[PDB]
């Protein structure tokens, strides 16, 4: 029993983080087999970010510039490319402590774990969902840039995301690890902004799902939803429109509770209408949407309470 | 800029992590050099958890009985002992990922990450709290128990507790790594239930400090209160009493802030009298208890291991 934030252990990415310094810039760099893959401004001083021309810059860098440190051990770079957003670092050493490992791109909606990392050295791990408005709620502060995301399901860890700035609201924008954003964001100082947000209504929906296996039916009631009618209640609550795919997704959390998803897309729709009044769902007082249906899966018993 | 429930890395304890099997019963053990630590209740059967005598089932066992796996390698026990609630099997082989540690007794309030495994095999990390009941609110399905809690303070592991049990309401028991258990529980199958609990006022007050330095104010107010008045306040909230010690704690916190720490007392009172009415304070409707002093000033300062 039980329903926490819980992220993947962060073992196999803590022995892959190094501390990348070029000039003086110094960040995280994630060290797998013999390259090292961190943020491109990097190269970039506080002046440059403004309009920084990083082909220009890189071309009057060698590989001596780059300084990359393991622990107590200096790298030695033996080569260097831009791919997109991201700078990678050929060295002369293959990471004895490399995992299984695979660089996936995620979709709006999906969770990762984040190990914030501060000069190559790992501080913390949380969880994160990637926001309909394609932002990150991150915690992060000056020197966390180059701190990755992932999820290890199995053996293998599949890195998501690699954290390169923050937005006026606090909120936080990367890349995947081929340096291509999520959103419409660059890496560039000019004025950008998170668009509105909106809550993802399939992960509530997995959360509801979540509240039930453990037992709890409060917020159930005797009524059902079509799926356009759902969705024209939903969207005056700023929640994403639910699809047929998500509906299709929340099947096997439907069938182990017995409760079809429109009849738990109606228990959402009174919800939202009426509030909590006083009670608790999974001990929270809001609507939590940074669990996914595979997350709930996941951490929940097979048998529902 | 951001605030979440962050949990230390965890790679220094995935690397201790074995599984200990006893006849039927499999669960978690804690590999530290030649020794492995793991709940007594593995000698157990069901029918034994009724009114178990640890020491007579004990002597029944030798050293083959019990079959340690530290990932794919059998590790052979060539000795046993008990200390207090907890077995302790000496192994032929010391491992050689022991990080530098320390068994410490945490006191209601201290938060630890929880490493949760199954079958010595780690499948989240989470934060906690020792609730002032001492139990802990984790999630821990069967399977679970061995599992341990921790925080590091440098390069330094400090195991502080090891998970034992569920009791009706869905919170945990458990001890810590000298076996002695938190809370007025014993390890067999008896009515047992966890006391009334209170929330822990110093942690709100740090959480409140957080909200602040992350540039949420609108709880504020021109108002102060003496601390023989907030705590007759926070008595009537079930919240535990607020010490000269917890405003001692707080002092840092006050002083970045320019908020006196019975002066944050006055927007607690304020708070607890009236509500949040519609607002949320660092994305909670809900007075936040499981942050330290000392884990909001680590989280908003980078302190890394
Ligand atoms: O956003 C940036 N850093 C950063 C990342 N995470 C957390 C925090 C910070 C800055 C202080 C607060 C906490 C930088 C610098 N600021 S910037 O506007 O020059 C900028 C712009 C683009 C890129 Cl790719 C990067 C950046
Ligand atoms: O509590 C216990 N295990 C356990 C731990 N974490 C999570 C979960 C469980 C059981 C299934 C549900 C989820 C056991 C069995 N239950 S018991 O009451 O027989 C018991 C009693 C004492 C001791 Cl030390 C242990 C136990
Ligand atoms: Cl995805």
């Amino acid at each position: 029993s039980g329903f926490r934030k819980m992220a993947f252990p962060s073992g196999k990415v803590e022995g892959c983080m190094v501390q990348v310094t070029c000039g003086t810039t110094t960040l995280n760099g994630l060290w797998l087999d013999d390259v090292v893959y961190c943020p491109r401004h990097v190269i970039c001083t506080s002046e440059d970010m403004l309009n920084p021309n990083y082909e220009d810059l890189l071309i009057r860098k060698s590989n001596h510039n780059f300084l990359v440190q393991a622990g107590n051990v200096q790298l030695r770079v033996i080569g260097h490319s831009m791919q997109n957003c991201v700078l990678k670092l050929k060295v002369d050493t293959a990471n004895p402590k490399t995992p299984k490992y695979k660089f996936v791109r995620i979709q709006p909606g999906q969770t990762f774990s984040v190990l914030a990392c501060y000069n190559g050295s790992p501080s913390g791990v949380y969880q994160c969902a990637m926001r309909p408005n394609f932002t990150i709620k991150g915690s992060f502060l000056n020197g966390s840039c180059g701190s990755v995301g992932f999820n290890i399901d199995y053996d293998c860890v599949s890195f998501c995301y690699m954290h390169h700035m923050e937005l006026p609201t606090g909120v936080h924008a990367g890349t995947d690890l081929e340096g291509n954003f999520y959103g419409p964001f660059v890496d560039r100082q000019t004025a950008q902004a998170a668009g509105t947000d909106t809550t993802i209504t399939v992960n509530v929906l997995a959360w509801l799902y979540a509240a039930v296996i453990n037992g709890d039916r409060w917020f159930l009631n005797r009524f059902t939803t079509t799926l356009n009618d759902f969705n024209l209640v939903a969207m005056k609550y700023n929640y994403e429109p639910l699809t047929q795919d998500h509906v299709d997704i929340l099947g096997p959390l439907s069938a182990q509770t017995g409760i079809a998803v429109l009849d738990m897309c109606a228990s959402l729709k009174e919800l939202l209408q009426n509030g909590m009044n006083g009670r608790t769902i999974l001990g929270s007082a809001l609507l939590e949407d940074e669990f996914t249906p595979f997350d709930v899966v996941r951490q929940c018993s097979g048998v529902t309470f």
